[PDB]
């Protein structure tokens, strides 16, 4: 798990995301979709987006970005004690959305990328290290639920 100091850094970094949840959310999704087009196909409601320009102009994509980061934020504020918040997401993504664990790796990397892009020089080594551990914990706990379901 993460140390108390690491959790503090994670939640301090998250303060940046909360200042503009819609903006960070949009950029994370766009980064995910542009870098890994196979992910866009998992969204029937976003498959119509053929260009990044259309993605950037999609108010529904911004809307979903807000739903996604709000969920993650709630989970992060639990500092590891997130079984109740995490189990339902793990099961909805495996059974309903059919999202390979690899895609969660993609979005984790996208979050780190977006943080550096929006806060260059203000996302230090210790901060990236802590946020990375938090995302891996998130990812690993979802992976455990995936194995339970036998989903690949
Ligand atoms: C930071 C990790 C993620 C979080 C916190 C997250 C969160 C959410 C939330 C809260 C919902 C709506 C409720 C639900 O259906 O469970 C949702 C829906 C969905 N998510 Fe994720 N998600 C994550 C990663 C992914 C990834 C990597 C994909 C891959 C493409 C994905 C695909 C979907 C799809 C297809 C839907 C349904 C959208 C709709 O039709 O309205 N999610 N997600």
């Amino acid at each position: 798990g993460l140390s108390d100091g690491e959790w503090q850094q994670v939640l301090n970094v998250w303060g940046k995301v909360e200042a503009d949840i819609a903006g960070h959310g949009q950029e994370v999704l766009i980064r995910l979709f542009t870098g890994h087009p196979e992910t866009l196909e998992k969204f029937d409601k976003f498959k119509h987006l053929k260009t990044e320009a259309e993605m950037k102009a999609s108010e529904d994509l911004k809307k979903h970005g807000t739903v996604v980061l709000t969920a993650l934020g709630g989970i992060l504020k639990k500092k590891g004690h997130h079984e109740a918040e995490l189990k339902p997401l793990a099961q909805s993504h495996a059974t309903k959305h059919k999202i390979p664990i690899k895609y969660l790796e993609f979005i984790s990397d996208a979050i780190i990328h977006v943080l550096h892009s929006k806060h260059p020089g203000d996302f230090g080594a210790d901060a990236q290290g802590a946020m990375t551990k938090a995302l891996e914990l998130f990812r690993n706990d979802i992976a455990a639920k995936y194995k339970e379901l036998g989903f690949q």
